[PDB]
């Protein structure tokens, strides 16, 4: 239920191991920096950071091309830690300043399937972008909490 | 040293995604709204603070470990009376850093992993929490079990509240 929204999750790979290695002082510095970078890039594509998960973010966009372009630019900027990015779209409930519903959970699982450095999108996102964006042929996976399988597409 | 000492409690609903898929978004939103208010109310009764939400769970801060455990116990009692959702609870203490409306640092991450280890319906606490509550006349623990926690080297003994 709810309004249609594109949901993007970012997540740092193995952030606990990282925190343990470099220590809390360096980690807070790092994540503050990362937060500012992500916020900047999200805003450039007219997105809004909805919520923090500590070593990652939940971001809302009106259009799928905005989300994917944001993901592309974030990976580019990081190459200048490894981050996984997943993107899904569908109706979700935007209540208080949070997002809820099965399509939020699905975006979350799509991000969880992504490798560090990868941008993964669900089939609805892929099908909506058939403007400067190329995809692989997809991979079929089971997603925790959902029945059956889903084809997820990596951005090239 | 960086950070203020705090007791961190995480709650998490077991298999919330599958639950959401069963009951639908409308009923889910109503359910988690009710859950949010239940947790918030019980937390404030033990002088705690809900720091942040993880959708189907919360990060909560307490000054004292007795407060966190009493809260956990009361929450499980409330959830039993209500019953269907099962909530896992994990508690750890140490210094952590506040940034915005969230807590950061290895001891937050540790609390998170202690919670992840807990079964639905269970309260697990780390060894420092158990040790801090040795003298308590009301709080009782089991003998503990050794685990390894993602992101951390070595092993850690975790204790269930009885
Ligand atoms: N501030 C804040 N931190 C959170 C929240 N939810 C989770 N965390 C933190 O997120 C971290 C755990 O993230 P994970 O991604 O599971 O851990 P990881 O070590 O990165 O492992 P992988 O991503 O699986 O490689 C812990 O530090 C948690 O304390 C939140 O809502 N707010
Ligand atoms: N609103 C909100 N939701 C979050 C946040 N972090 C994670 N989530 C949600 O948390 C849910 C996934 O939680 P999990 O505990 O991994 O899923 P689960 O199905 O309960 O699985 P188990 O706990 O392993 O049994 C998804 O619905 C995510 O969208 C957050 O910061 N804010
Ligand atoms: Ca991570
Ligand atoms: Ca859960």
């Amino acid at each position: 239920m709810g309004s249609r929204v594109v949901i993007l999750f970012t997540d740092i790979e193995e952030s606990t191991a990282l925190n343990e290695r470099i220590g809390d002082r360096a980690w807070v510095k790092l994540i503050s920096s990362h937060d500012k970078l992500v916020s900047d890039l999200v805003r450039r594509q007219s997105g809004h950071v909805v919520e923090s998960q500590g070593d990652g973010f939940m971001v809302a966009f009106a259009r799928p091309e905005q989300a994917v372009r944001c993901g592309i630019e974030l990976q580019r900027a990081l190459r200048r830690i490894r981050v996984r990015i997943g993107i899904h779209m569908g109706r979700s409930v935007r209540r208080g300043d949070g997002l809820f519903g099965r399509n939020v959970a699905m975006a979350y699982r799509v991000a969880a399937q992504a490798a560090g450095g990868e941008i993964l999108v669900s089939q609805p996102v892929r099908d909506a972008l058939s403007d400067g964006i190329r995809f692989d042929d997809g991979r079929e996976v089971e997603l925790k909490g959902f029945s059956g399988t889903y084809r997820l597409f990596a951005v090239l």
